[PDB]
């Protein structure tokens, strides 16, 4: 089997993505935020809290002839961000873009930090990070990926986000058409359950490449890209008016520079982020200094390829018994 589905930026700065994800019978379709750096399928229910729903989609399991509780299981989860979210879980029918899992693990908020309230356009996550790092409890259970696997033609899925522009999460085979040029595959460790790599250096703009290996992970529910100091700090010394602000939070830059671009290395391979794609706009509403789309990940304790690397690219997460991740041009 397969499935293909499209998915959208919620705003007009990529800031995150959703996809449409029928759940429960008859569907439910809910506006997931697909996420290869976590592994819990979690929505807006019923069950959450109503204060803390805001504009969201929730699913209703008692309106689904499939839902059935699963007897004891609770989840929490906390990210990177900040934020976080907990409640019970159902077992439920669920699909993706024409793709069928039955029983599989739906968490149900019944608790949700502002910060999703705050965000109508998320109706939930779908986790594609290794189930390893999922949350239930006492049963740990498996990602929408890791239970459709076995069924898949190929064990895989490829995201192909779009750059202020729609595009696709596919499972199952690889669209030979929507990359150019070859795919260049890096190993991957599963040691800390994330699609972790090495990317092989940087460049920044026309500059010379550097070869050095930085750890990292390919994130799709990170908007950016989070990079040692030292690469950072080498990329924004080429924007005049550049700097590194406490207050704001990280590194600004004059909404009126042209901002260079960025390639990374995947092997012999070079994928290259338009400056364009590391612009995040206007600090507050009408400001002249601009956010930038690549920051330190000093503090994370990890480097995150977050979507404005990742959309720069054709990616290929591959589930095979040794797991790989393939990056194309595009």
């Amino acid at each position: 089997s397969t499935g293909s589905a499209t998915t959208t930026p919620i705003d007009s700065l990529d800031d995150a993505y959703i996809t449409p994800v029928q759940i429960g019978t008859p569907a439910q379709t809910l506006n997931l935020d697909f996420d290869t750096g976590s592994s819990d399928l979690w929505v807006f229910s019923s069950e959450t809290t109503a204060s803390e729903v805001d504009g969201q989609t929730i699913y209703t399991p008692s309106k689904s002839t499939t839902a059935k509780l699963l007897s004891g299981a609770t989840w929490s989860i906390s990210y990177g961000d900040g934020s976080s979210s907990s409640g019970d879980v159902y077992t439920d029918t669920v699909s993706v873009g024409g793709l069928t899992v039955t029983g599989q693990a739906v968490e149900s908020a019944k608790k949700v930090s502002s910060s999703f309230t705050e965000d109508s356009t998320i109706d939930g996550l779908l986790g594609l990070a290794f189930s390893t790092l999922n949350t239930v409890s006492p049963t740990q259970q498996k990602t929408f990926f890791d239970n459709a696997k076995a069924s898949l033609d190929s064990p895989v899925f490829t995201a192909d986000l779009g750059y202020h522009a729609p595009g696709t999460y596919n499972f199952g085979f690889i669209d030979t058409t929507a990359y150019t040029g070859s795919i260049t595959y890096t190993a991957v460790s599963t040691k800390q359950g994330f699609w972790e790599w090495t990317s092989t250096g940087y460049a920044v703009g026309s500059g010379t490449f550097k070869s050095t290996s930085i750890d990292g992970i390919a994130d799709t529910g990170t908007t950016l890209l989070y990079l040692p100091a030292t690469v950072v700090s080498a990329y924004w010394a080429q924007v005049s008016g550049a700097k590194s602000s406490s207050s704001v939070g990280g590194y600004v830059f004059p909404c009126s520079a042209t901002l260079p671009s960025f390639t990374f290395g995947v092997g012999s391979a070079r994928i290259v982020i338009p400056g364009d794609y590391i612009d995040f706009g206007p600090i507050s509403t009408g400001s002249s200094s601009c956010f930038g789309g690549i920051q330190s990940s000093a503090g994370i304790g990890i480097n995150i390829f977050g979507d404005v690397a990742l959309k720069a690219a054709f990616v290929v997460f591959n589930g095979a018994t040794t797991p790989t991740l393939g990056f194309a041009s595009k």
